């Protein structure tokens, strides 16, 4: 099972960074989205959601084939919630219907992060709309109430290892759970990506309270909260070295983070050795507008 890259037909950078730049302005001024958080962290959620299906044994899933889009896979319960993203999207792909819904889904990501100041992410085209026996099955996705172990084990399937896991789960700075779409009681919030999530594990006292959905979760008197699988990076002590590192090292987290993000958006994908080179968009700031 082969996934090869083929370009949009006749478009370039510059076509990808209008793309970008439409999104990017529709963050912007649609600002109000939960509570003024605005629509930053759903996209980034719906590029992992949409690559996160991947399986490295078969090829299946990922983000090549834009599956989202398919009843199967939009009413996953894991994806309760992302039905937001998928709306703000929308009207961008009627401006630009000539991209395709994966390398939507996945740009839409990218964007988010950059625009949310955070790490540069080159990003690649050519994903292939796919039909839809290609959906994947419910379930590919990481349960939250969980142990270190089944998070390591979990993203061996995403051919991620534990520096990977790490720097990915430092996503969790941005935005917020719902109780109504996961069961999780949301706490603190923000939409500017930075390298607090580690801070926070590493300074806070957490208390294991149980919601009103019956779930236990980790929350701080501070108003923070911490997914069980979120704890779990200070119960192992190999996932522990690599908080504290990136506690201490903000530069290093955004480079990590961007490799693995980028990696994660790419998975399962073959790029002919002609494809063009990774695009590295500019962001609104960089361009002045
Ligand atoms: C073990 C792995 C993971 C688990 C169990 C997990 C679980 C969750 C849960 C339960 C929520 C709340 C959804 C809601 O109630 O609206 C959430 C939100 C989020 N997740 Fe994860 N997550 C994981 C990994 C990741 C990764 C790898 C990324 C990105 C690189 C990510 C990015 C986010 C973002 C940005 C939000 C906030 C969405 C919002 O504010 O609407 N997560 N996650």
């Amino acid at each position: 099972l082969v996934h090869v890259a083929s370009v949009e037909k006749g478009r370039s950078y510059e076509d990808f960074q209008k793309v970008y730049n439409a999104i990017a302005l529709k963050l912007r001024e649609d600002d109000e989205y939960d509570n003024y958080i605005g629509y930053g962290p759903v996209l980034v959620r719906l590029a992992w959601h949409i690559s996160g299906t991947w399986d490295k044994h078969d090829n299946t899933g990922g983000s090549y084939g834009g599956t989202y889009r398919f009843k199967k896979e939009f009413n996953d319960p894991s994806n309760a919630g992302l039905q937001n993203g998928f709306k703000f999207l929308e009207p961008i792909h009627k401006e630009f219907p000539w991209i395709s819904s994966g390398d939507l889904f996945s740009l839409g990501g990218v964007t988010a992060v950059q625009e949310m100041q955070g790490p540069k992410i080159p990003w690649r085209c050519g994903r292939v709309d796919t039909p839809e026996d290609t959906t994947p099955d419910n379930g590919r996705l990481p349960d939250a109430d969980k142990d270190a172990g089944y998070v390591r084990t979990f993203f061996q399937r995403l051919n991620m290892n534990d520096r990977e896991v790490v720097a990915l789960m430092g996503a969790h700075a941005l935005g917020k759970t719902h109780l109504k779409n996961s069961g999780y009681e949301g706490g603190g919030a923000n939409n500017v990506f930075t390298n607090e999530f580690y801070l926070n594990l590493l300074n806070e006292d957490w208390k294991l309270e149980k919601n009103d959905a019956n779930n236990e979760q980790w929350d701080s008197k501070s108003g923070y909260m911490m997914l069980p699988t979120d704890y779990s990076l200070i119960q192992d002590p190999k996932y522990l070295s690599i908080v504290k590192e990136y506690a201490n090292d903000q530069d290093k987290f955004f480079k990590d983070f961007s490799k693995a993000f980028e990696k994660l958006l790419e998975n399962g994908i073959t790029f002919p050795k002609d494809a063009p080179s990774p695009f590295i968009f500019k962001t609104l700031e960089e361009q002045g507008l």
